[PDB]
């Protein structure tokens, strides 16, 4: 089975580029990462940074997670993310997404050894 670490990389890591190429980015990436397969995943953030820079967040500012757990970390620096958000008119199997590009702090949940992102909590 896929590790929580490996699932975080499939869902949230796009080291290819450094930002959204067009506004078809989400429609292609949500597809290529198997996020439109069972259902249309409604909201998903891709981080356009190196694995090393996103994993280092786990040594940065310790914060509460949305669920009340305290294994969350806020990045000290802003990071290049694409927010992917299903349109109101999107219907499975033809999933449609709005692509928003931004530079923001990420909050991730970390666990295991090595201590690495397992959950994308939010961008701030
Ligand atoms: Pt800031
Ligand atoms: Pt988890």
């Amino acid at each position: 089975k896929e590790t929580a670490a490996a699932k975080f990389e499939r869902q949230h890591m796009d080291s290819s580029t450094s930002a959204a190429s067009s506004s078809n980015y989400c429609n292609q990436m949500m597809k290529s990462r198997n996020l439109t397969k069972d259902r249309c995943k409604p909201v998903n953030t891709f981080v356009h940074e190196s694995l090393a820079d996103v994993q280092a967040v786990c040594s940065q500012k310790n914060v509460a997670c949305k669920n009340g757990q305290t294994n969350c970390y806020q990045s000290y620096s802003t990071m290049s993310i694409t927010d992917c958000r299903e349109t109101g008119s999107s219907k499975y199997p033809n999933c449609a997404y709005k692509t928003t590009q931004a530079n923001k702090h990420i909050i991730v949940a970390c666990e295991g050894n090595p201590y690495v992102p397992v959950h994308f909590d939010a961008s701030v």
